[PDB]
């Protein structure tokens, strides 16, 4: 094993090392990216479930009044 | 100058370096693939859920008409 190829290997694997931190540092970086989209996507989910509650009520509400006032057309045809 | 092993171990060392970080990006990789899975799902929960809205929408519009169709016969009765 000669010196200047031993020499090289240190080189090229030194290099090949600050590479592989790049593409990690890389790769970390997008995983809080992903992290973050998750994170807005289930508050995204939880808004539209209180809106949807919201929903449900309104229309319940609007049912109960429809069922009243059908009642009282009731009472005014009989 | 540094000894031939002196080079040798500088290479070992390096080598385990590499190997470890590209284990570490390999971990990485793998987490990300499931944030993405994790995104799409939440996308499709968001798609469901904004069509169930849409729906009670719907729901709530068609109340609100018969609701406004029951006052008016009211009003022309009594
Ligand atoms: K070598
Ligand atoms: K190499
Ligand atoms: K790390
Ligand atoms: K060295
Ligand atoms: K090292
Ligand atoms: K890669």
């Amino acid at each position: 094993a000669s010196s200047s190829t031993l020499e090289k290997r240190i080189e090229d694997l030194e290099k090949e090392v600050l590479r592989e931190r790049q593409e990690n540092l890389r790769l970390t970086r997008l995983m809080q990216d992903k992290e973050e989209m998750i994170g807005k996507l289930k508050e995204e989910i939880d808004l539209l479930n209180r809106d949807l509650d919201d929903m449900e009520d309104e229309n319940e509400q609007l049912k109960q009044e429809n069922k009243t006032l059908l009642k009282v057309v009731g009472q005014l045809t009989r």
